[PDB]
Formats: structure tokens, sequence, C-alpha cells
């Protein structure tokens, strides 16, 4: 129930820019004699020129990298080099460029080397990529490129009657457009890697359909190699729950999964029947605060007190006082929307201290609903290495602890 | 009764126009002494050249989409430039401008990138394509250019006897125009796509 199908994308290293110019150094002597007359001089001669239309030719160092659940043999990709709101030129890989493995989770080429260059854009390697005189001008006033990846083609293995593998003629393409016609996408995104993959669904429209269906949590749990420990999901000794990451979904699938919830007797996400196209994105966090165990902390929380302290579900103490953590920006990312997300308890006033600089500065009440758990979410921008402590501090008339909080990444989020 | 139809088309972003001008610049230093006089000066010089008949380099920035209900494995169209009345250049797509798939009521490529670019002429990409100074003229006035699809051509896909599929000399050409013979043409337009699809009908003669 989960297809073998690689993904391929490609990564910018360095750009180098080179202006085809043309100079020229000439030196001359005279000398005369005429009847009684005489002369002689020197002359110097320096000179320079261009003629716009291949005025500046231009080579990138890409590399490539793995991420699903298969191979590609003789691997191939498209590039397009975008400059300010436009494109230049398409770039196939031609016989110099192209790579012969690539192993899952890896990079070709390996670890230990240096990366691949690319310069040519036609079939066999002649001609240079030129660029205009006025891109050029965009060019040195600051402004630089960036690439993309668009489409790319390659093979797999399969044998024959006498036990050897064959790749030729077997191409990729010809298998991507059913598989995301018919399955959903789920992406993981842990601090090191990121793991993508693509289930099958239920079509419950059409009634000779004859496909088993799961649940999204059934799902996850059956798409990564991940243990059912004591009822909740551990993965490589990460814990993975409803509640202890972040779900990112799009708008649509969000609506469907909003007008489904409804009708559920049962506030668990991971008990929603899986569709047929969707797109669902965990994110783990970085510095989870479990106050049983597992708190990767290097300041201590405040106030705390242990009767039946397990996360959610079972946290009963209520009393006054406040919980403050000062942390400095040195072991964190710079320059990136980090986000600080937790539940909620029953005090009665509860209000968040968040003094970070270059940040959201805006210190919140909590409005506490009622005593059923709810989530809460803030987030804020990072400034650029200082010893300027982060500081949080929980000010609460009612609650010394609620066992469920973190501070997460939001990734695709720079500053300039 | 209703036949699997792929319809391709192609839609223009922007245009990018480039001179082939030559321009230079000199600099030279005299100097002399005689028996007595003397002399010193100083000589600059600036020059700019075009020669006519590729004088004018463009590109253009296109994306490609379909409507119907089939997919198009290796697509390729074939454009026309069109000026003032009339013709510039008639361009296939070269290897780099070939689509691999098209998945129907999508675009290659996605929503989520930008467009795709086109200059060549030649079957093997070299030569970028030229225009004359007179057409210059006209363009650099503020008559601008427009874009049409004329042909497509790609694969369908079909299974053999041991499961696999197969996409090679399965051209979409060879079942146009049978369809175009015995079929009605049905398009309808809501405010966000478009849809066309072809039924059959009975000949009652």
């Amino acid at each position: 129930l989960v297809a073998a199908y690689p993904i391929v994308g490609v990564g910018m290293e360095k750009l180098i820019i080179s202006t085809n110019e043309h100079a020229s150094t000439d030196q001359g002597k005279t000398v005369s004699r005429a009847t009684v007359q005489d002369s002689n001089g020197e002359s110097w001669n320096t000179g320079l020129s261009i003629n716009k239309g291949e005025s500046a030719y231009i080579n990138a160092n890409v590399r490539y990298y793995n991420t699903g659940t298969a191979p590609m043999y003789k691997v191939t990709p498209t590039t397009n080099l975008v400059l300010d709101g436009d494109t230049l030129s398409t770039i196939k890989a031609q016989e110099n460029q192209i790579g012969n493995n690539l192993s899952p989770g890896d990079t070709y080429p390996k670890k230990g080397l240096s990366p691949l260059a690319l310069n040519t854009m036609d079939q066999f390697s002649s001609r240079l990529i030129p660029i205009n005189y006025d891109q050029l001008k965009k060019l040195d006033a600051g402004k630089q490129i960036k690439l993309e990846t668009t489409q790319v083609s390659g093979n797999f293995g399969t044998k024959n009657s006498s036990g050897q593998i064959v790749t030729e003629g077997n191409s990729w393409s010809d298998y991507i457009s059913q598989i995301d016609s018919i399955s959903a996408s789920i992406i993981l995104d842990t601090e090191n890697e990121s793991y993508e993959r693509r289930v099958t669904a239920k079509n419950l429209q059409d009634p000779e359909d004859k496909t088993p269906e799961l649940t999204i949590g059934e799902a996850i749990e059956k798409a990564f190699g991940a243990t059912k420990k004591d009822g909740l999901l551990y993965f490589n000794d990460i814990p993975i729950d409803e509640s202890c990451v972040e779900l990112i979904f799009d708008d649509n699938t969000a609506n469907k999964i909003k007008d489904s919830l409804k009708t559920l007797s049962d506030k668990k996400i991971y008990n929603v029947k899986l569709e047929r196209g969707m797109n669902i994105l965990i994110k783990t966090p970085t510095y989870f605060t479990n106050f049983d165990d597992y708190n990767n902390y290097p300041s201590t929380w405040s106030n705390v007190n242990t009767t039946n302290q397990d996360g959610l579900q079972g946290s009963a103490n209520k009393l006054n006082g406040e919980t403050k953590i000062k942390i400095p920006m040195s072991e964190l990312k710079p320059y990136k929307r980090y986000v600080f997300s937790g539940y909620s308890k029953d005090p009665l006033t509860s209000n968040s201290i968040i003094v970070k600089i270059k940040a959201k500065e805006e210190k919140t009440d909590y409005l506490v609903p009622e005593q059923g758990y709810t989530k809460f979410s803030y987030e804020f921008e990072t400034t650029e290495k200082d010893s300027s402590n982060i500081e949080i501090t929980l000010i609460g008339s009612g609650t010394t602890y609620l066992d469920n909080l973190s501070i997460t990444e939001l990734n695709s989020t720079p500053e300039i």
C-alpha cells in the first residue's frame, strides 16, 4: 500500500560569471630624416571593446539529492534560470551532467566530494549560456539568481528470465502521473532529513473499487517504519503523536478535515478517514517539554510539582505562580520565524511574557476557554547573533503546569 | 460514447528582446622630440557598429496547459510568431522545451513554479532566432507580438502482456482526424476553468 517512488531535487551552491570583453595594447615608433630636418616620435594605443549578445557567459554549481524509497538509474533533471520575475534559459542536462546512481537518502556526488558544474545549453557541449547586457547590469547591481527543479527522467531496474536486470527503455515518467492520481502525499521533516511518501486511498464513490482503507494515524504508522509503543508512535526514539508535532494542511484538505471531524464522536485527528488528494506536512519540534521525561532544555522550569504528570489527559495541578526560561540566542537558528505552542488547563488569570527583540514583543492574556485541553500557538522572528536572551515567562493563577509545550522551527522562513 | 482526447494550449507570459550591437572605445598617446621642437598629444576614439540580419535575438516565456480527459506523454507543440499581419518563424520545440507529463486540468510546470523559456530554431539548440531591423523598428514603435498553437505531438500509454506500460511509437497524431470526423464538439466554460469534450453522433444517412 506504499508505492516505490523516488523524489529528486537540485541544490544550488555557487555561480560564476564571466565577461566576454576584448582588450588590446599597441606601441609604435616613427623616425624620419629629410633634407636639414629630423623627426622622432613614439605612439601608444590602448583599446577595449565588447559586442552585446554573448556578452557574459556563466556556469553554475549544483548537486543532486534523493528522498523516497527507490533508486534512480541514469538520472537527468531539467532546470530553469530565473533572475527577476522572469526566466533566462531552460537547460536539460547533456551527457556530461548526467548521473548514474542515486541511492535513497544520499547525494550525487557523495558527501566527501565537491559539487557538479553546468554551463552549456546545446545538445552537445558547446556554446556556453549567454547573458544580455542589461541583465548584467541588474546582476552587478546586486540582484542574485535562484534555481528550481522542474522535471526529471530516469530508469528503474527489473529482472528478466536469465537472472540479470535491465535498465533500458524503462522510463520513470510514464508512472508519475498515475500515482499522483490515486495517492495521498505525506511529508515528514525531522531536524536532519526529510521524507516524502505516497499512500493509496479509497475512492468511496464508485462501488466496484475494492481498496482496503485506513485512517491517517494508521497510514502514518504503516508508511514509515514506526513502532507502536504503549499505544503511541515512536520513530527512531522520537515520539510522534497528534499532540507533540506541528501539522500543516493546505486549505482544501483542512476544510475536508474540518467538516468531517464535526460528525465524528471523538476529537483525535489521527482517526479521521483518508481521502484521495491530500497534502500533509508533519514538522517535528526541536525542544519538547514533557515534565515527566525528555525535556532537552539547558535552563530549568520553575514551580513544578508531580501529581500525575503524563503529558495531556492527566494533569491535575492548579495553583498560583510563574514559570520562566531564559536561553540566549547562541543555541538556536538565527533569522527564522520560530513558533511557540502549547496546551491549556483551567487557571483564571495567566499571561505569556516574550521579551525577545526583533520579534513579536506582545504579551497576551491566555483567555482560558475551559478545563478541556486545547492548544495555543504564537510566532516570532529571530535576530542575528546577540547575547540578548530568549525569555519566556508564564504568570498563572491556578495552574503551575500543563504538561505539553514546545518551540519549533517553521522553516522556509528567512529574513533577508 | 465519450472519447479520451487531450487538448493542449500554449500561454504567453513575457518577451525579451536583445540587440546585437557592437561598441568600442580607444585611447592613444603621442610624444615626439625633433631637432628644437617637441609635440605631445592625446587621441580618443568612440565607435559603434551593427550588421543587419541577425541584428536582434529574442526569447519568449511560455507555459502549457491541458484540458480534456487524458494525459499526454512526451508533449511537444509547435508555435508561430506573428508580428503584424504576417509571420516571423515557426518553431518546433527541441529537446530542451519538451514536456514529460501533463495531467488533465493542470500545467507544465506546476502552479508553484516560474514559466518556461524558448529561444532557438535549430534542431540542436544553437543559433537563437533573429529579427530584421525594420521589424525592430515596428516593434520599438510599440506594436507587440502575440502567439498561437498550431499542432502538438505526444504519446499515450498502453500495457503489454507483462503488466508494464509502454510509451514508444504510439503517437497521438494518427487518432486526431478520425475523431474529428465522427464527433460533435462541446465546450463548457465556468468562471474558473474550461472543458472540451467530443461525443460521437449517429449518421442517419
